[PDB]
DNA sequence: ATGATGACGCT
DNA sequence: AGCGTCAT
């Protein structure tokens, strides 16, 4: 009890842009706003692959990874925006630039870790301290939390969705201990006021809406984010964890959505995150390894220590294209041509990066998939990246992969390539 | 024929 | 180094 750490030491948020590529296209084209719409890449095979979906289209069953032609059977009035195509591949520059717009705004409030093109974690611990002093010991108005849900409330002795939100919020704030500058629940609340302000700023300055989770660590912040979407934010307190976890499938917790999560379920014969509390740390470590067992033991109690890394910029800059089915690359000249295309996009991105962010990449990773392999990558090789020159980079990547060709006739490439990937890495200051 | 990315762990 | 996992 008096020596048990409760993982209540930080305030962490996760901010996630709602249907982000869709919002980028809707800002640009007002005819798409407030409509069922999706973002598609390519167009020939089955209308293109959907990669993002507006909340109005999701109500019809439209999802990512559906073909647009199939999405149209569920939602006949679905509007589509197409990803730009440059040098015969998808080019995500518009979405990268929009993400930078958002991240720069977030960075005014606190330390951010870029988690993906449209998510960042935020460490609010310091911001909350500072804000607790100036606000003094005076109370926090619900009007400062207009889009916040307090997970697990209301509870105890209304018919509308906004009404439930306000009821829980009132219960929370009515129990808050406002004169104890170290109360975790108070710290979270202030964190949430800050996140409201951050979200208001993003929307005002970009037009983009997002959801957010506020809790004591990244895993709980991420989970919290997804609980009330879109355009809302959710506070998951330490106290809320036992009930929340008691029915929370294991696969919903970040890092457990794959093979390890499935093994936890199979080996232990459990279904929900809270059920982990029944095992000793050594038991868990015995099944899953020292690092994973320790992490699971703390996580199922709501405790997690992964720091929010101060990193707003990606650490690698890469370009790839899949060549599925009949388009698989089968001649030396095709392979070379496509490496050049990839290397030209890459050069463009790298030069821009070098001007914007004062750094230079030094390693080039070359990855390919071959026809028949159900892995992301059949093969990865590195080479020095000494000049930002597309012809050099493509020539080098070719060199590095060329003996993968089993074909006897030199013009041909067997087995055919179903993926090419160039990745610039090992950045240094410039 | 679920694409184009990106981070990190294991050995 | 190069492969495997998990994620958006
Ligand atoms: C998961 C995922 C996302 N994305 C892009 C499209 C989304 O617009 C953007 C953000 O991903 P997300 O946060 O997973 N999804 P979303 O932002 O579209 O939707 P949500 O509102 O966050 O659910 O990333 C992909 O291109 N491929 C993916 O597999
Ligand atoms: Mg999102
Ligand atoms: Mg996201």
């Amino acid at each position: 009890g008096p020596h048990m750490a409760t993982g209540q030491d930080r305030v962490v948020a996760l901010v996630d842009m709602d249907c982000f590529f869709v919002q980028v296209e809707q800002r640009q084209n007002p005819h798409l706003r407030n409509k069922p719409c999706a973002v598609v890449q390519y167009k020939s095979w089955k209308g293109g692959g959907i990669i993002a979906v507006s909340y109005e289209a999701r109500a019809f069953g439209v999802t990512r990874s559906m073909w647009a032609d199939d999405a149209k059977k569920l939602c006949p009035d679905l509007l589509l925006a197409q990803v730009r195509e440059s040098r015969g591949k998808a080019n995500l520059t518009k979405y990268r630039e929009a993400s930078v717009e958002v991240m720069e705004i977030m960075s005014r409030f606190a330390v951010i870790e870029r988690a993906s093109i449209d998510e960042a974690y935020v460490d609010l611990t310091s911001a909350v301290q500072e804000r607790l002093q100036k606000l003094q010991g005076q109370p926090i108005s619900a009007d400062l939390l207009p889009s916040t849900y307090i997970e697990g409330l209301p509870q105890g002795p209304t018919v509308q969705k906004e009404g439930m939100r306000k009821q829980g919020l009132f219960q929370w704030l009515d129990s808050l201990q406002i004169d104890n500058l170290t109360s975790p629940d108070l710290q979270l609340t202030v964190g949430a006021v800050i996140v409201e302000e951050m979200r208001a700023a993003i929307e005002r300055e970009t037009g983009f809406q997002c959801s957010a989770g506020i809790s004591h660590n990244k895993v709980l912040a991420k989970l919290a984010c997804g609980l009330n979407k879109p355009n809302r934010q959710t506070l998951v307190s330490h106290g809320s964890v036992p009930q929340l976890f008691s029915q929370m499938p294991i696969r919903k917790i970040r890092s457990l959505g794959g093979k390890l999560g499935a093994s936890v379920i199979e080996i232990l014969g459990i279904e929900y995150m809270g059920e982990l509390t029944q095992f000793t740390e050594s038991q868990l470590q015995s099944h899953f390894g020292e690092k994973n067992g320790s992490w699971l033991y703390a996580m199922c109690r709501g405790i997690e220590h992964d720091p929010v890394k101060p990193r707003q910029l990606p650490k690698t800059i890469g370009c790839s294209k899949n060549f599925p089915g009949k388009t698989a690359l089968a001649t030396r000249e095709q392979v070379q041509w496509w490496l050049l295309q990839l290397a030209q996009e890459l050069e463009e991105r790298l030069t821009k990066d070098r001007n914007d962010n004062d750094r230079v990449a030094t390693q080039l990773v070359v990855s390919i998939r071959v026809q028949g392999d159900k892995r992301l990558s059949s093969l990865r090789r590195c080479c020095a990246l000494t000049r930002y020159d597309a012809h050099k980079m493509s020539h080098d990547a070719f060199t590095v992969i060329k003996n993968c060709n089993t074909s006897g006739i030199q013009t041909e490439w067997s087995p055919p390539l179903t993926m090419l990937f160039l990745c610039a890495t090992k950045f240094s200051a410039s």
